[PDB]
């Protein structure tokens, strides 16, 4: 095996550095900006790859100027604003340190860079206290560090609590010592950190260019905002994907849909999207409504659309050799995958529909085929896709014969991982050409890094196939597992709620479980019940008490709704997703690194889902600050410890931090069911002398508007002084969308004591009975006025949201 060995001469081109090392071997540094180093290590000094990056859409952040290179007997120095960067001359050694002369990341002895004949390896130094995350969507604890994780999208159905790969390749981590490497290889790529020894950690490649970018950020919101500087930043889905979602194996007819669309609104359980699965088309992979089990496909969808509900189709990536009309177009267009054995379309087995053939999503000509095949449904009224199966499908790293794939764009050991991501990636360009100045919805199962601009999220077939009923452990994972998603990008996350795997047997038994999954589902952002075949798993199948708790749980995310859309678009601007590892907000406090059983939904709330069977209580670990019980509102809490709350099976462990102003919506069926209601702000007033506030943002919720940011911001204040609340609702910054109106606003400020008087600027207010204040909520924008609640301690003030300034001061 060979390494750099010694450094003999440097070359600057611009914001690239280029060090010459031992026979031919090169390595290049690029200043992206002063916290971000792209750095290619090069065998052979040819810097050249077979594909350009997949994931990376921008390489400029705004570095200005040429690198500096500063030469030193034995070492070579580079400073940014943020970085001192130490290059070791005899032999090459790469060492970057913060502006404070701490060690970041250093290569590893001579071995920062190891090639053997082909196979690529980077070696770094590993510290006794580092921890790392991330990796995308893949299972185990949070917490990666003594781990060694692949990148080859499989198919492993019903998958284990520590199953490695999975159905995603997100080759991006961060360190505990704040900054994030990805690394732009799309092969087979292996992360050992610290697996093999406490002395190094290691990420490789069998071939391909070592070409990775370490992304310095002063916590991790930095990191992954130069993460989506790099790679993009994440669409959001239309406003009606944060409602409820319901699908099953068998949700593949019209009688079907029309009868489950009837009995959740006749059971008043909230619910936006019907999905459909992949038996709805014809045939793999034509579009055609299914002749035996649609009438009336047009009919169909806008008699749900009246409904409020919202249809979203399966597709597969392959054209079944049974569907001879369309495989003999594909095959004789040059449509499909080849085998390079012989020149021909590949023969591909699949679990339905018999042979396939492989579409090849990486030829250009591909796109505009797909694009006209796709459409139909969407002509009818359909809203979006999932697209399930791309790893390929049937393809895990024990089916050699897959590596015979021709794509292309190249062979399959390079294309497999970007293979759905590139697939996915067409079905949303095609989206755009065909359905003007729409968001697209589609959730995917296989993928690779960057996928935020294309798609968002599910994590596949979980569960238990043998038992359903245990699954605990299974379900448990999806913590982290959806959290880990999103520190790699899947903002717009689910899993299968129920799981995917297992025969209900016993719906009586299966209820516990159920329950608890979807009060952990609800608090994911593209909550989705289903399950295998026709294991009905709607919330009323499980008896009484279980459908009237998971009422419970689904009212509660609709309430939340203008909150929840907030953080959406927290997402698109920042990249952080709104499920939160608590080390996303408290980065210093590291027994945050071990919480596997709870998260953050946004800054404001902690949830803490009881995943443990027969469980009817649930340790919390409290962060940084004081924490109050969001069901009850009454019981507070000290932060920076360990308690232990009741949890029975009717409760969801929520918290809400004290400072925090929380946006909530009426009760609907659907999301837009009222195109306008009042908005109410759950104030919880933070210590003296300490600002809060909330920015409620609002738009269109359905076009691309907001890309170019047409949207309006209304921020509300809290400040308690002496024996005083001051709440501000700032005047509406406005960006060309205005908000549904005319509305009024209900401050609702939680405290233990009625107050002597409220005023409005300098005029006080009329104290009301709360019967007053609600009466004509949604006709009367002329009152403003104030009650009291002393059961619930809640102070409520009725103001028209005008758009204008307004102060409110509370007299304690
Ligand atoms: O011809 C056999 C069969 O074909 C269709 O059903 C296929 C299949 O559909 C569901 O499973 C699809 C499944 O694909 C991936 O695993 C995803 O990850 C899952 O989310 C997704 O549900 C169903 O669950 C299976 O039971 C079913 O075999 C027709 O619909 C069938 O009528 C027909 O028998």
């Amino acid at each position: 095996e060979q390494y750099l060995g010694n450094c003999t001469a440097y070359s600057v081109k611009g914001n690239k550095v280029v060090f010459s090392c031992a026979n031919n071997s090169k390595i290049m540094l690029q200043l992206c900006s002063g916290e971000v180093v792209k750095i290619w290590a090069s065998a052979d000094g040819n810097f050249v790859r077979n594909n350009e990056s997949f994931a990376v859409i921008e390489e400029d952040l705004g570095w200005k100027g040429n690198v500096t290179v500063k030469e030193e007997p034995s070492t070579y120095e580079i400073f940014t604003e943020q970085l001192r960067i130490r290059v070791n001359k005899a032999p090459f050694q790469l060492q970057i340190f913060d502006k404070y002369q701490k060690l970041l990341f250093s290569d590893y002895a001579e071995k920062g860079f190891v090639n053997d004949n082909g196979k690529i390896r980077t070696n770094k130094v590993l510290r006794n206290d580092e921890q790392f995350f991330g990796l995308g969507e893949k299972s185990g604890n949070l917490n990666r560090r003594g781990s060694a994780y692949k990148m080859w999208n499989s198919d492993q159905p019903c998958y284990g609590v520590n199953e490695d790969p999975l159905y995603k390749s997100i080759p991006f981590f961060m360190s505990s010592y704040r900054y994030g490497i990805f690394f732009d290889n799309t092969y087979k790529t292996e992360f050992k950190f610290g697996s093999e020894s406490n002395d190094y950690y290691s990420f490789e490649a069998p071939a391909g260019q070592m070409v990775y970018y370490f992304m310095f950020g002063n916590d991790y919101k930095e990191i992954i905002q130069n993460y989506i500087a790099l790679t993009g930043k994440p669409i959001m889905p239309p406003k009606w994907a944060l409602g409820f979602s319901q699908c099953r194996g068998d949700y593949t007819r019209e009688d079907q849909a029309r009868e489950i669309a009837a009995e959740f609104r006749k059971r008043k359980i909230p619910c936006d999207i019907i999905y459909q699965d992949i038996g709805w088309t014809e045939g793999l992979q034509d579009f055609d409504w299914r002749k035996n089990n649609y009438n009336n496909p047009k009919g169909m969808v806008k008699d749900l659309s009246d409904m409020g509900f919202k249809m979203i189709v399966s597709q597969d990536p392959v054209i079944s050799q049974a569907n001879q009309q369309q495989w003999k177009e594909a095959d004789a267009l040059g449509h499909l995958v080849k085998d390079v054995r012989t020149g021909k379309s590949y023969d591909m087995p699949w679990p339905w529909g018999g042979n396939c053939g492989v579409v090849d999503f990486t030829k250009p000509e591909v796109a505009d085929w797909w694009g006209s095949y796709q459409q139909k449904p969407l002509n009818d009224g359909v809203r979006g896709f999932w697209t399930a199966m791309g790893e390929p499908a049937w393809s895990n790293e024990d089916a050699v014969d897959r590596l015979n794939m021709k794509h292309h764009l190249g062979m399959h050991n390079e294309i497999h991982n970007v293979y759905g991501f590139t697939w996915d990636k067409v079905v949303t360009e095609q989206f755009y050409k065909h359905n003007p100045n729409k968001r697209i919805f589609q959730m995917t199962r296989a993928a690779y890094a960057g996928l935020q601009r294309y798609t968002f999220g599910w994590s596949g077939d979980s569960g238990n196939g043998s038992n359903v009923l245990d699954g605990w452990k299974q379900m448990a994972n999806q913590i982290p597992v959806g959290l880990s998603a999103g520190m790699g990008l899947i903002p717009f996350w689910t899993c299968d709620i129920s799981g995917y795997c297992g025969d209900i047997k016993d719906y009586d038994a299966m209820a516990e479980l159920y329950v608890r999954w979807l009060q952990f589902g609800v608090f994911t952002p593209l909550s989705r019940a289903h399950h295998e075949g026709g294991n009905a798993v709607e919330p009323w199948k499980f008896g009484t008490e279980a459908e009237n708790i998971s009422r419970k749980s689904i009212e509660l995310k609709y309430k939340l709704f203008p909150y929840l859309y907030t953080y959406a678009r927290e997402a698109h601007d920042t990249g952080l997703p709104i499920m939160r590892a608590l080390l996303l907000e408290y980065p210093n406090d590291k027994e945050t690194f071990k919480l596997n059983g709870q998260f953050l939904v946004g800054k404001e709330l902690l949830v803490a889902p009881v995943v443990e069977q027969g469980a009817v209580t649930k340790d919390v670990y409290l962060p940084e600050g004081e924490w109050i019980d969001f069901n009850n509102c009454k019981t507070k809490y000290k932060g920076e410890q360990w308690i232990t709350v009741d949890a029975p099976l009717n409760t969801i462990p929520v918290f809400v931090k004290k400072g925090s102003i929380i946006p909530q919506m009426p009760v609907m069926q659907y999301i837009d069911e009222k195109k306008v209601y009042p908005v109410t702000f759950d104030i919880f007033p933070g210590n003296l002398n300490k600002e809060t506030s909330f920015t409620f943002y609002e738009d269109d919720g359905e076009s691309r508007d907001y890309e170019r940011d047409v949207f309006c911001k209304t921020k509300i204040t809290s400040k308690a002084s002496n024996e005083e609340i001051k709440i501000t609702v700032g005047e509406r910054e406005y960006k060309g969308y205005s908000p549904a109106g005319p509305r009024n606003f209900i401050l609702k400020i939680h405290a233990s004591n009625k107050p002597k008087d409220v005023f409005a600027g300098g005029e006080k207010l009329k104290n009301v009975k709360p019967h007053v204040l609600e009466k004509n909520i949604e006709a009367d924008f002329t009152k403003i006025n104030w009650s009291w609640n002393e059961a619930e301690n809640v102070i409520s003030v009725r103001i028209p949201d005008s758009g204008k300034n307004a102060v409110i001061t509370i007299k304690n």
